[PDB]
């Protein structure tokens, strides 16, 4: 009767790993150009600051954000990845890229201000992208 269910209280999942000693990694001149030029481009943009860090959704109220992205993703990782050497290859990290927009896309409805934020940061991306060293 007494019993409420007032806890145990939700919380973030644990973040993506940013180092694994195991894990095959490179240096290549195409995830250089990815540091240097695509996320520090992208990083900088009056729009990152949502996509800086692993979604706190306990903080921002979103109960239900981890309930719908089994993947999560984020530049803050992605930035954490590139300093520590975290990829083989460029793929990799685009992949992480790609992750981030499209949970973006899944969670939220077109029109959004984070919808619209999510898609002026992805045409930046794709430019960069165009560019890369071949
Ligand atoms: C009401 O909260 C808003 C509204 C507009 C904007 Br832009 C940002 C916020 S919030 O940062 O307070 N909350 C928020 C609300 C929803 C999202 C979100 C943040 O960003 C992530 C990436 C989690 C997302 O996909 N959707």
């Amino acid at each position: 009767h007494h019993h409420h269910h007032l806890v145990p209280r939700g919380s973030n999942p644990p973040p993506p790993e940013t180092s694994n000693p195991n894990k095959p990694k490179r240096q290549t001149n195409q995830l250089q150009y990815l540091l240097r030029v695509v996320l520090k481009t992208l990083w900088k943009h009056q729009f990152a600051w949502p996509f800086q860090q692993p979604v706190d959704a306990v903080k921002l109220n979103l109960p239900d954000y981890y309930k719908i992205i089994k993947t999560p993703m984020d530049m803050g990782t992605i930035k954490k990845r590139l300093e520590n050497n975290y990829y083989w290859n460029a793929q990799e990290c685009i992949q992480d890229f790609n992750t981030m927009f499209t949970n973006c896309y899944i969670y939220n409805k077109p029109g959004d201000d984070i919808v619209l934020m999510a898609e002026a940061l992805e045409k930046l991306f794709l430019q960069k992208i165009n560019e890369l060293p071949t």
